[PDB]
């Protein structure tokens, strides 16, 4: 059932809506420390892999949450004003 109340009103359907606002939030929070795009092309994918069920849903979430934290724990620690390459100037460079 629904997070029926004492005073039944027009409560349509409080899951699939809190849910999509849920997962958008986290999208959001997501996609504004990590501007990729990618997070777009992993849902067309998991539209052939589960078919966007709320099971890939959440799973890419926690996947994407996870592959974040990893970069976002190295970012608050480590300075990386885009120092993806090992070093700032060309890779290996001397004793690689």
């Amino acid at each position: 059932m629904e997070q029926a109340p004492e005073d039944q009103g027009p409560q349509r359907e409080p899951y699939n809506d809190w849910t999509l606002e849920l997962l958008e939030e986290l999208k959001n929070e997501a996609v504004r420390h990590f501007p990729r795009i990618w997070l777009h092309s992993l849902g067309q994918h998991i539209y052939e892999t589960y078919g966007d069920t709320w099971t890939g849903v959440e799973a890419l979430i926690r996947i994407l949450q996870q592959l974040l934290f990893i970069h976002f724990r190295i970012g608050c620690r480590h300075s990386r004003i885009g120092i993806i390459q090992q070093r700032r100037t060309r890779n290996g460079a001397s004793k690689s």
